């Protein structure tokens, strides 16, 4: 197997929107402490992590691939497989991110994406992966794993886009791509765990709780969008 990074331009609207996020943290988490400074980054990464996806999930609007660095890198990618013959497999920790995705995908290249997610009855689960896993003809699949959910080892995929950061970061041939946002959180905590993953090595199990207690000038290290003319 072989695993890599594919680093995504931000659109102007959405390094506008992730800059204006990151200052509104700052202007306001100066006066709370404790719990409600720990409850105010949390909503900001939130935030933030939406918005490097696409950013219909915060204003709504049209739901396209113009929107997104990362849908823009998702369509390349999906042309090149498909014309090798992969059978493509996209994870999200967004259900409303799956579901854009999935709709972009049937749109423009008029092919069933099954879709699937926590709610789905056990049946509609397991006779979709099933059709995804028995069905050459069908090309797609979109997986929205949401925190505390878990993943599942579709092997019948050629190709794996992991969408945004939704895996557990302590566990961590098919062709396997990391999408990431250059010059954002998603860009920072990638370089933090494979520089010194020892560091890390215990605190990596609690998800983002390390990043919640960072003091206010290590988490503008880990936020604050580092793009030229930014």
């Amino acid at each position: 197997k072989i695993e890599t990074n594919v680093y995504c331009n931000l659109t102007p609207e959405q390094a506008a929107m992730y800059k204006a996020e990151v200052e509104n943290l700052f202007n306001n988490i100066d006066s709370v402490t404790g719990i409600k400074r720990k409850g105010m980054i949390l909503s900001t990464l939130l935030k933030l992590k939406q918005i490097v996806d696409h950013p219909a999930l915060l204003k709504g609007g049209e739901q396209s691939v113009r929107r997104s660095g990362k849908m823009i890198r998702t369509m390349e990618i999906i042309e090149e497989a498909l014309d090798e013959g992969d059978k493509i497999a996209i994870f999200t920790q967004f259900v409303d991110m799956g579901k854009i995705i999935r709709n972009i995908i049937e749109k423009e290249l008029n092919t069933e994406v099954p879709f699937l997610y926590g709610e789905l009855s056990k049946k509609e689960r397991d006779d979709i992966i099933s059709k995804f896993q028995n069905n050459p003809s069908v090309k797609f699949i979109v997986l929205s794993v949401k925190a505390g959910g878990f993943g599942i080892n579709l092997t019948s995929a050629n190709r794996v886009i992991h969408f945004d950061r939704w895996w557990n970061p302590a566990v961590e041939n098919v062709i396997v791509h990391k999408l990431i946002s250059v010059g954002t959180l998603e860009e920072k905590i990638d370089q933090l765990l494979a520089f010194k993953r020892s560091l890390f090595k215990d605190i990596i199990s609690s998800g983002d709780s390390w990043i919640t207690e960072l003091s206010t000038e290590e988490l503008r290290k880990v936020i604050e969008l580092s793009v030229g003319g930014y």
